């Protein structure tokens, strides 16, 4: 039994009473919180190690509800502008085509250093390129390696969407020198695909890896499909998720909004999420209340890509289980959740002319323990709390932005930047302290980056992708 | 020790587990229920009567929300047509000014008897005119003699809103042989008459009759006045309840909604209970629901004066407790929860255009269940469970227009006119059975009708009102 000591911290535990512990510590053992104490009325236990948080703020790791990790390597030029589908097709298919597995290694490397760096501890990567060749493999061994907690949801599609054909070859048109590309798979090939690796993936690296089956969204996936990954979710205790609604050309299945559709076929249940919920009505709402739907909102990208503002919200306040996601490395673009939280608490309160509609703690929690929720994933994770996974991340706020604090929450949302945290544990693991990143060492890092900067690059160049479009006002 | 037994019926019981229980008996003792069986399981105790319920439907009492009630002798044909101020200032001030206390008396006993005939067992009286003399002695012996249950909300005025006074005088012109009343009174006056009715009349009937304290408005109550009222309702575990928002020339108070504020003032707490939210916006409904602030909806009234139509789905789809109020004897024109229940579920289903917007389920709950909660007597009355009082009603399906039935809360929601409850209990008592009314035996009715029919007219010539109307077709 390896131990850890977390001293002398301020605990911001969104526990059950949602307590704020001053000069307060943690025990940390075998991976699990074992114990909390205030440091006035009891004394810590023994310890293997001691981390002093004196004058420090100690939260449960950021959990990033949804997000796509490999693009990451398409950001920096090629990849704003332009609406959903003219994204996705002329960027993100071929530009993910182009990438090597030992690309991914890096993509993979490169977003979780900067996630890390911004206290993100579990992360739902919906993985998209899945279906090429060694790129599983590349991954999984940096995401065991680095020691984050990842839900690996490997996407699926397995039906075309006639209706939207002469819609995408127009925007092909925009960049026709970029192939048009398609990921379709049978309904039976995925299933063996993602069984397999289920097989071998799920629970390893210490429990610290999942995996899950992601139907892509209800137009791109069969009804047969769609009922595969609701059972395999339901046999072995995971999730399901699927993106639902992110464009108005998807707003429509057969005659009716997406979440009316899967209502029909049975298709709503309480080990779904779902992400993307900006065309929504009252009653799509209605039905995923009904069902106890989990949701993740990517509320940076929904922006960036022009799709509009989701009902968060309106969600939040039916007791739903709303997560925040980051989205794509290329739809944000960076990998930041504070960053994201503060838009979050200010693109609602702009849109509702209301400047209570989500207050910080309640940001704070969706970022936190709602989060968590929204990944069934809240027995485990998402608060300071015996019982639970040592999951932590300790934040500064000794600097000139984050100065001065009173209120925490109100401080984290509405203040940081985003590289106040300092040191960051894992599944009791120390993965950054001092903003030193133990599976990036300083003296490496430029040289890293330098490698990630060729690579993109070089998948640019093979892809046939403009990097670096001319300068542009209008 | 006095016992009751009700047998061979469906319970419908809107318990915990809303269970719904075929062939099945009731036992009652001093006004309350003791036991519950299946009588295939179990054998009733032996009570000093039976009443038989074969093939018929028992339902705990229907709760009226909000209502008023001496105003039911202005209805049929002087008071419709009108906007909500046009309406009170024309039509019910005046007509209740010219009413006696033996007018009262009469009002109380027509008001009662429609309201039992239809399956009402508890009444949230708003009284706008309990300052005139004698008024409240003959009401209350009424209510005390009839045996309904009674909350008794004294409504009080004490601020001028000098920002209508050309829009009133406009309107009094509509009718200017009708005189323009004033029911305004000094906060200490009101203070002092209200603990005095409280003191006299709270607990009486055998603990049937309550008194809440009811500003009438937030442009007519000053702060001092509701902070009394919320006081008030504290120190004796009682409710306030407050008019909010019912036509568009009080949509705003001091530049602000009138939730918000009562908001700065600290004047929504759990004990409030507002009704009328027509004018409500997302941000009055958020503010409700953070101080579990209890509603009425008055539907059918909402339309009748013409203000529009409440955002109830959204209340209730956040698990607020909203209940059903008939309103106005003079503003329906009914006193019919079977009539208003297929209102609410009609209109709503109309105005949001979704089949499924409100269930008749739900719809049933917000006139039992949920109508208690919203009086804060949901721990006394509203379902059929153990301990509760006996407030129960039995509705007899075996008419053309409830055949055929299956689903009980559809059928009856959608289905029933209201006229097929034939008894009724409340707190135990026989209060109508077979359709005879305990209080007003049918050897004795037409001649009583006859005497409200002349009443009326006569309070009418004495207001100056127009009774009758040239027929109007545009
Ligand atoms: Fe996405
Ligand atoms: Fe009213």
């Amino acid at each position: 039994m390896q131990t850890l000591s977390i001293q002398h911290g301020t605990l911001v535990t969104m526990d059950q009473y949602r307590r704020v512990l001053g000069d307060s510590w943690v025990h940390v053992q075998d991976g699990r919180i074992v114990a909390l104490g205030v440091h006035a009325e009891s004394v810590p236990p023994p310890a293997d190690r001691v981390i002093d948080a004196r004058g420090k703020v100690v939260l449960p790791g950021f959990i990033n509800a949804h997000t796509h990790v490999n693009q990451i390597l398409l950001r920096g030029g090629p990849s704003h502008g332009r609406q959903f589908y003219d994204w996705l097709f002329n960027v993100v298919y071929p530009g993910q085509k182009a990438m090597r597995p030992e690309d991914v290694a890096v993509a993979v490397r490169l977003y979780c250093a900067e996630a890390v760096r911004s206290g993100i501890t579990t992360i739902n990567e919906n993985a998209d390129s899945a279906i090429y060749p060694g790129n599983i493999e590349a991954a999984m061994a940096v995401y065991g390696e680095v020691g984050v907690r990842v839900v690996y949801a490997r996407m699926f599609f397995d039906r075309m969407d006639g209706r939207i054909q002469g819609y995408v070859d127009a925007l092909k048109a925009r960049s026709p020198q970029v192939e048009l590309c398609s990921i379709m798979e049978e309904t039976a090939v995925a299933k063996d695909r993602i069984t397999a690796l289920s097989d071998q993936y799920h629970g390893t690296a210490g429990g610290r890896i999942s995996v899950w089956p992601a139907p892509a969204t209800t137009t791109a996936v069969t009804v047969e499909g769609m009922r595969w990954a609701q059972a395999f979710a339901r046999d072995r205790a995971v999730m399901w998720t699927l993106h639902m609604a992110e464009s108005d050309h998807d707003e429509r299945i057969h005659g009716m909004s997406p979440a009316e559709y899967m209502e029909c076929y049975g298709l709503l249940d309480e080990r779904l999420q779902v992400a993307h919920c900006v065309y929504f009505d009252r009653k799509d709402v209605r039905l995923l209340h009904r069902h106890n739907v989990k949701v993740a909102s990517q509320v940076v990208s929904n922006a960036y890509l022009g799709s509009g503002v989701a009902p968060v919200p309106e969600m939040v306040e039916r007791g739903m289980a709303v997560g925040i996601g980051t989205d794509n490395g290329n739809s944000n673009d960076s990998v930041n959740m504070i960053g994201d939280m503060k838009f979050m608490a200010h693109i609602h309160r702009a849109v509702h002319r209301d400047a209570d509609v989500l207050t910080p703690e309640k940001i704070l929690e969706m970022a936190t323990i709602d989060g968590a929720r929204s990944l069934g994933m809240d027995h485990e994770i998402g608060s300071i709390e015996t019982g639970k996974r040592a999951d932590l991340i300790l934040l500064d706020l000794r600097h000139p932005q984050t100065t001065p604090h009173h209120h925490l929450a109100a401080t984290i949302v509405f203040q940081a930047y985003g590289n106040e945290v300092d040191t960051v544990l894992i599944d009791g693991n120390v993965v950054m302290e001092n903003r030193r990143l133990s599976f990036l060492p300083p003296e490496r890092e430029l040289a890293f980056l330098e490698e990630a900067q060729s690579r993109a690059t070089a998948i640019l160049q093979r892809a046939n992708m403009v990097a670096n479009p001319a300068w542009r006002s209008l």
